[PDB]
């Protein structure tokens, strides 16, 4: 495409993304808040337009004057129609199963979105029918086949969504109504015969409340920012009496498991397994001290202590912060994590489990930036304390650590589960850390619309571990502590959750305390050192 015209495009789609009204050509996507995620929804909108962004390209050229050359002509179309038929489990699907979790279908992520001049129920009828049939992966069931599992995309047949309409108006106990109401919804879901979609439309005084729970194992924080997009897009069009139209697919679920498998047993990547073998010198297997000794921890156990910043402070971290050492935001919070626990544990080394969004551009012809799914990563991270006081040491020294392995490092659990035994290199593969950490990321451009917003009536972060009602009350914990990030309404937001009978909720405290001490002092370092780096670290 041209390059004036490339460069319009990219100025519509940067506004649009990082929710700024005029963005000029010069400017810094990360210095306006841009990050990972809302990277790959800049390749998202650029296919709609047959355009391809390279995300690590992003990285390199940050603005638009520079970027635009990078830009390139769509190659090939996905698949457009309706996909069917059996998928390799991937990873994270592979490690959810190997769980045997207690009540495994009732395993969820859930959102609530609030219209107060209420919703139309037919026309949310429609909508949804529309945005099953166009994300693939939510027809999905799990069938037993030999014993073994068999997951397998359904065509558009039996129920793909089940639809709840509750009439609340002469209720005035409406949050209680709500959480009963919903927590029905979310342990009814059956994985051999669907739906794993749940809605719930509750009516109320206020306006009305748009519940949707659905299954993990089809869903992840990238895929609900999809569905929120096309649920206001869909619902603008229908109230409209235009037809129905979403941007054309990216590659299926079942496409990308496909090359994924493949991938998992080429050369170049078995070539890769050098680059772990750090993982093998871990052996001093730190385990932190509880308050409690217990047993067989089950999810209706699990409490969370939560910290905030104020918006300023977040400003800063999502503005100001990275252009210090060239880093992202996992950089700057594992190094706060390091420091608190340090202080907390006195824990010089430990290794925790980072979680990560999964959409690394590992396979050339795939495309799955606009693909709802499961595609969600995590691997061991050593964190290692060493020299406390210089600063720069110890952030460069975290960068360091997260930039030793390609990708991000989706391929330990592709070495895990995919890459056929013979292959499989010698890892640790056997290690199973305490500590779980996710950064979800930002959320106000995608929740907070024309058409709706966050509902008052959501209790905490329903996308994550704490979620209200989303996990089997008896399924089984699998982490001492659970650690989950996100900004809303301007803030960042970080929980720990945790046992209830293998800690006090005041030592808990004390952790969060501490970790929000040592992140701002990090921010304020950052915030004065200024950007000089003139060629990247990245692996």
């Amino acid at each position: 495409a041209p390059r004036n015209e490339i460069e319009e495009t990219l100025v519509t789609i940067w506004q649009d993304v990082l929710g700024i009204e005029k963005i000029g050509i010069k400017d810094n996507f990360y210095a306006l808040g841009g990050d990972s995620i809302k990277a790959i929804q800049v390749a998202a909108r650029l296919h709609s337009y047959q355009l391809k962004l390279e995300t690590k390209d992003l990285l390199k050229y940050p603005t638009i004057d520079q970027l635009v050359h990078y830009i390139k002509d769509s190659k090939r179309r996905s698949e457009q129609g309706i996909v069917e038929g059996e998928i390799g489990l991937t990873p994270i699907q592979h490690w959810f199963f190997e769980q045997q979790f207690t009540n495994m279908h009732h395993w969820n992520q859930s959102y609530m979105l609030y219209r107060p001049n209420g919703f139309d129920k037919e026309i949310l009828l429609r909508v949804f029918n529309k945005i099953v049939e166009h994300h693939d992966a939510l027809r999905m069931i799990y069938k037993h086949h030999n014993g073994k599992i068999v997951q397998i995309n359904r065509g558009l047949e039996g129920t793909l969504f089940d639809f709840y309409t509750f009439d609340l108006t002469a209720n005035d106990n409406e949050q209680q109504v709500i959480c009963e109401e919903s927590a029905r919804l979310q342990n009814s879901i059956n994985l051999e015969v669907g739906p794993l979609v749940k809605i719930a439309l509750f009516h109320t005084q206020n306006g009305d409340h748009l519940f949707m729970a659905i299954h993990h194992l089809v869903v992840d924080g990238i895929s609900w920012r999809i569905l929120f997009e096309d649920l206001a897009t869909a619902y603008e069009q229908a109230m409209h009496q235009q037809t129905i139209a979403l941007p054309e697919k990216t590659d299926s679920f079942k496409d990308w498991s496909i090359e994924l498998e493949k991938y998992a047993n080429s050369e170049l990547f078995l070539e890769e397994a050098e680059y772990w073998h750090h993982l093998n010198y871990y052996t001093d297997n730190v385990q932190i001290k509880k308050d409690y000794v217990t047993m067989n921890n089950k999810q209706k156990n699990i409490r969370y202590v939560g910290m905030e910043l104020t918006i300023e402070e977040t400003e800063k971290l999502l503005k100001n912060v990275n252009k210090a050492y060239r880093t992202e935001i996992n950089d700057i919070l594992l190094t706060a994590l390091g420091f608190a626990l340090k202080e907390w544990a006195d824990i010089d080394k430990i290794v925790i489990n980072l979680e990560g969004h999964g959409r690394e551009e590992i396979l050339e012809q795939m495309n799955i930036a606009r693909t709802v799914g499961w595609f969600t990563s995590q691997y061991p991270v050593v964190l290692d304390m060493q020299k406390s006081d210089d600063l720069s040491y110890q952030i460069k020294l975290m960068k360091e650590n997260l930039r030793r392995i390609p990708n991000k490092g989706i391929g330990y659990e592709i070495f895990k589960y995919l890459t056929t035994e013979y292959l499989r290199p010698v890892l640790p593969f056997t290690l199973k850390p305490e500590i779980n950490f996710n950064y979800l990321g930002q959320f106000d451009t995608d929740v907070k619309t024309e058409l709706f917003t966050r509902s008052p009536y959501s209790m905490g972060n329903s996308l994550g571990p704490d979620g209200k009602n989303n996990l089997g009350p008896e399924g089984e914990s699998y982490f001492v502590l659970n650690i989950n990030g996100f900004i809303e309404e301007g803030k960042l937001h970080i929980t720990f959750s945790y046992n209830e009978q293998q800690y006090k909720e005041d030592t808990i405290q004390q952790l969060s305390r501490s970790y929000k001490q040592h992140l701002l002092a990090i921010i304020e370092h950052c915030v004065q050192k200024e950007d000089t780096e003139l060629t990247p670290s990245d692996f």
